[PDB]
């Protein structure tokens, strides 16, 4: 995409990835190949993500009738839990490749990414109640709708009528999609725009990153710490219920996060 290591493919013009880079240069399988082979960064990272998700909705509250899921990217790590505590889910992504893998996984279409290594990780944090192949139906039936997003649109759905939701969650997502501070909190407002009066927001996303790699072909990343996402989320009409902060960083080839923030807040 011409620029070639000075600068984030689709980000010479502006200064940060355009929208547009993600479904013209952007491949879902290879992404999955890298980040989720699934005891490395990308394994430890993965793994943590997933206890915070088993917390949330299996340890704590966040029960609900319908949970958006928004910017799912081409993955399901996130929903294993949630497929537990909420009667259904609807996932979305701005990337048409992305909607793609997910549609092709709920179909278990032989050519769809394998997630066994990933979900018979979360069936052990869960007590082993069931095995791999019951998990995956329980979120598989759970998926009622797969659709296009864009959290950077007043109206981040469009015309779909979708009834409000008790739980909005969105990880790996808003670091890639706002380019600054006021698109991350306007960003925030649309999602609040799905949800419930005192409803959960979910948020799980790289700390301090600039930018992240997709093997050689760059991606930018909105870099901000602790500080700047909690008065993002307090001034977008959130209430913050806990907010934690890792340490594990991406290896150095795939990322220059100083670490990775999971909160869970609530519309007031
Ligand atoms: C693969 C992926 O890039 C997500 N993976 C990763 S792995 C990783 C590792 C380290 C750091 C980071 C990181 N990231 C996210 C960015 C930061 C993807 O699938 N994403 C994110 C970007 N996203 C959108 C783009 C533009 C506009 C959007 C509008 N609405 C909704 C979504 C939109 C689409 C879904």
């Amino acid at each position: 995409h011409h620029s070639s290591g000075l600068v984030p493919r689709g980000s010479m013009e502006s200064g940060f990835t355009s929208k547009d880079t993600y479904l013209s240069h952007f491949n879902p399988r290879d992404y999955l190949e890298k980040y989720y082979k699934f005891h490395s960064a990308e394994s430890q990272i993965l793994k943590h993500l997933l206890k915070n998700l088993f917390k949330i909705f299996c340890l704590d509250g966040v029960k609900g009738d319908l949970l958006i899921d928004i910017g799912s990217g081409p993955t399901i790590y996130q929903l294993l839990s949630a497929c537990e505590s909420f009667k259904e889910i609807v996932v979305t992504d701005y990337s048409d490749q992305n909607l793609q893998e997910l549609e092709k996984w709920l179909k278990a279409a032989p050519a769809a990414f394998d997630w066994s290594p990933v979900v018979t990780y979360v069936c052990d944090l869960e007590g082993n109640r069931v095995k791999g192949p019951e998990k995956e139906e329980k979120l598989r039936q759970a998926v009622k709708q797969v659709l296009k997003c864009d959290v950077t649109q007043s109206q981040p759905l469009g015309a779909v009528p979708l009834p409000p939701a008790d739980c909005v969650l969105s990880t790996l997502c808003l670091d890639a999609a706002c380019p600054d501070l006021p698109t991350y909190c306007r960003a925030l407002r649309n999602l609040g725009s799905l949800l419930k009066p005192g409803g959960f927001l979910v948020i799980m996303d790289a700390l301090k990153s600039s930018y992240y790699m997709i093997g050689e072909q760059k991606f930018s990343s909105l870099p901000l710490g602790r500080e700047a996402v909690e008065a993002a989320v307090k001034e977008a009409g959130y209430t913050i219920e806990w907010f934690e902060v890792i340490s594990q960083s991406y290896s150095s080839t795939m990322a220059n996060n100083e670490g990775l923030f999971s909160l869970v807040a609530r519309k007031l």
